[PDB]
């Protein structure tokens, strides 16, 4: 239906990208010279066409609910699409299109009080670097001096960094609104750059958990809690990650029961309780293991793992985004399960 | 010569483009079915070519040390770099590069103490909004909670918005290292949008904004020193205008004035300089050597000659472009809220 708008992440001004009630998305460009120009978003080539106008202008098949990666071939040359915001995911920096979603009131932009994305840069010895890192403190934090709060330690997927939360995760809207509607408890999140990207080739294991670790444990845990006003106790910290920084979070929260007692892994793998090498310590230092994906993903994986966990008297939670797949409408989806139940 | 390196605005793991010790920029890209591929900087379209792996690869000429907004033309596709950072400026979200400077310590990383950048969500009854700001508040802002910070407003120019200041100005970098040297007194420093991109310009809007809105927010959740000794003004190019315009009709507000590449005050302008000299501790003026600055010494000597504290710098070597403006933030800032 003929029925295109402006995105939400279009540059300001800009009339497209354009979006319809369907989830279609409408790219459009100048290139007088050019002889094919293509769409490239959801895994296909949309062609694009020149119009009365001259400029070349094109429609996708209807995409999923959320957020999506994507990108125009101009010529052969493929580049960031010059009329939307970009976002740095699939391991480049680049544009991203925001699809309507029936549910996404929870991640708008209201009048409720807001937290605040602080910037931090801090030493880190182990890697000889000064390291960026993003804090989200919830709206009241510069008012209640005397209070201190819990803190999850948030992380991205491959080919992303410390900006994917904060910025297509939206993660500072999604707390605001949980917050205002008393749905979560007000807590702290740290996002930093988990490491993920720089390809190795490590025959020991598959993924070398070593770096990232130090850096988190031994570096940024005792910089956030010497600078922030934190709870810093086992009971008031938590870590959870998406795709490979789910699978860090697993390998790292598994061997630091004394320091995290939530773990949050969203498409990015389960805890079995055959896979825990001591399941009393276990039982009595994590309040809460919570494992999603999108329902296009491979959800059948979590019955086995949630109930083995259960009859370990270990508290498991699953959640399964419809409609979704490796995209991140699913990891906000599941941030906004998975914070409601931390801290309790 | 040939040493070209990658610059250090490339995205992960590009080496591509490239900056030689002449300051030239290197480009490439691959468009295995183009035709005419072209450079966009300076002001200047520099061919592109096919080497032998078929991408496309092509120098342009000496540009002056800083930051520099560019693109590409692909067969008349006008792009960001895909191997470059992106910046908001020239009224885009686009490819800027890095050409490294003889001076580049003071925006440097360092191993100091780094104040943080925090950005805030405001509400504006005026425009029925909920507006973004950048804060940087400095090193040990949280380690003492009874002391209270000056404050500095401070402006993008025309195509530029509130991220201009925090990423192609570097000004945290600049205050943590004037702050760590001892150059420089604390004090936080408020970045928004100055409501310039969307012909005598209405400052009315931008102004109840600042004024009516976002410093009362500022002094209710920041801990400022909230009187007029401690607040001053800062913009470059049209944010120099608004700052011009926002701070003579403010008196009673801002004490320091900084017009960076953005107009003069002349003596002439002032309605009452006896007041004025009370009000005001400093009117701060600069460009780059490349600009018009014998254009500012006819105001900045009538400032000076009615007794009106007033300073002036020229940036070496640099014109209308982001290195002028850390320059002249880097002198402003050592001589704000003096002792």
């Amino acid at each position: 239906m003929e029925d295109f708008k402006p995105t939400s992440t279009n540059q300001p001004g800009r009339q497209y990208p354009q979006v319809n009630s369907e989830g279609r998305v409408r790219a459009r460009i100048e290139a007088p010279q050019a002889h094919t120009v293509l769409l490239d978003i959801g895994g296909v080539r949309y062609p694009m066409t020149q119009g009365e106008d001259g400029a070349w202008i094109g429609d996708s098949r209807p995409q999923d609910e959320g957020f999506h990666y994507y990108q125009l071939v101009i010529d052969g040359a493929r580049v960031p699409d010059p009329g939307s915001l970009y976002f740095f995911g699939a391991n480049r920096w680049g544009s991203g299109v925001e699809v309507p979603a029936h549910d996404q009131d929870f991640y708008a932009i209201k009048d409720v009080p807001h937290g605040r994305v602080q910037k931090i840069l801090f030493p880190s010895g182990s890697t000889s670097t000064i390291r960026r890192a993003f804090v989200y403190t919830p709206p009241d934090y510069g008012k209640d001096l005397s209070k201190r709060y819990p803190v999850l330690y948030l992380q991205h997927g491959w080919g992303e960094d410390e900006t994917g939360w904060a910025n297509q995760g939206r993660v500072n809207l999604i707390m605001d609104n949980l917050i205002a509607e008393g749905k979560a408890r007000p807590f702290i999140i740290v996002m930093t750059y988990g490491m993920t990207n720089e390809i190795r080739f490590g025959g020991i294991r598959e993924f070398d958990i070593r770096p990232f670790q130090t850096v988190l444990v031994d570096e940024l845990i005792p910089y956030i809690d010497a600078n922030f006003r934190t709870r810093s106790d086992q009971p008031h910290r938590a870590m959870a990650g998406l795709s490979m920084g789910g699978m860090e979070t697993r390998l790292i929260t598994m061997n630091n029961l004394d320091l995290f007692s939530h773990i949050g892994l969203f498409s990015g793998g389960t805890i079995s309780a055959s896979d825990i090498t001591d399941r009393d310590v276990f039982k009595q230092k994590i309040k809460l293991v919570f494992v999603s994906c999108g329902s296009r993903e491979n959800p059948g994986r979590f019955r086995p793992a949630v109930d083995s966990l259960q009859q370990a008297g270990i508290s498991a939670v699953s959640y399964v985004s419809p409609d979704t797949a490796h995209e991140w409408q699913t990891w906000r989806r599941s941030f906004y399960q998975f914070a409601q139940l931390l801290f309790q």
